[PDB]
């Protein structure tokens, strides 16, 4: 009973999520100025992004992007690569993805149509994790589609199986000052497509854990957690979230702000990170 849903940046691009697997989401990325379509984090489970494209969309099918090596990311690159171009396949260099032909590191960009695709190095999770943010250079202000894969979630963090609470804290830096060149103003319309519907569980958490209750935050997190789960239970995805709405709700985001560390008095940002992560 998962639905997928459309998010769209101006008239420039649109972001399909694909509910696939029990929680995973998949990404079409469609860029409407030159008709190009790619996918994110394809996994076993792929169909669905066909039966969407088929249902509900001549196009040109050219990229899969791939967050991370994990399978339940990149279990469909070769079997859905292989149908039928050339398909290029994005991944970070130092996660060995399979099927990857361009691997790719912090500053690297690539194009799908005229949308461009910029890498942040993302180690944590794995050793080779990135996130994607994808926008239109001749369209800025139309918005950002940032793809955190098992690094950030609503809310939340993933587990750091191949990495430390230091990644995580420099991760969750990068994440926070994407917008700094332009004072954040586009943080409002930067939207977070993660791996997972794991914003029950982290909203609970936010809910339970946030540590003013005189700031209006604590009813913002309450109300988004509601809508949240108002979505859920008409099979609609809790995602995407933007990073103006993170930066309030996502407590492990909100490590990048030496106020909130200091706030916390739970330690520095590190100590802060372990802190949360264990609790
Ligand atoms: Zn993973
Ligand atoms: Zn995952």
């Amino acid at each position: 009973m998962r639905n997928y849903c459309t998010k769209t940046f101006g008239s420039a691009f649109s972001v399909t999520v694909v509910p696939t697997l029990k929680d995973n989401f998949s990404y079409l990325i469609n860029d409407h100025t030159t008709h190009t379509l790619a996918a994110v984090d394809v996994n076993a489970d792929y169909k669905p992004i066909l039966t969407y494209i088929e249902e509900h969309l001549t196009y040109t099918f050219s990229t899969i992007l791939s967050t991370h090596k994990h399978w339940d990311h990149s279990g469909g690159n070769a079997k859905l690569k292989a149908e039928l171009v050339p398909v290029v396949v994005v991944g970070g260099a130092n996660d060995s993805i399979p099927a990857v032909t361009k691997p790719v590191r912090e500053g690297d960009r690539v194009q799908v149509g005229d949308l461009s695709v910029e890498v942040i190095d993302a180690p944590c999770h794995t050793r080779g994790h990135v996130l994607y943010k994808v926008q239109h250079p001749q369209h800025p202000n139309d918005g950002v589609a940032l793809f955190t894969g098992d690094t950030m979630f609503i809310a939340g963090i993933g587990a750091f199986f191949e990495g430390d609470e230091k990644d995580m804290c420099r991760a969750m830096e990068k994440v926070y000052h994407i917008h700094k060149g332009n004072d954040y103003a586009l943080d409002k319309v930067t939207f977070i497509f993660p791996g997972h519907e794991y914003t029950s569980g982290f909203m609970t958490f936010s809910e339970k854990t946030f540590p003013d209750r005189a700031s209006d935050d604590l009813a913002f997190i309450q109300a988004q957690r509601a809508k949240y789960a108002a979505a859920v239970k008409t099979g609609d995805p809790s995602v995407p979230s933007s990073l103006a709405e993170e930066k309030r709700q996502n407590l492990f985001l909100r490590v990048a702000d030496p106020a909130f560390v200091a706030k916390m008095n739970q330690g520095n940002a590190h100590a802060l990170m372990m802190y949360l992560y264990n609790a």
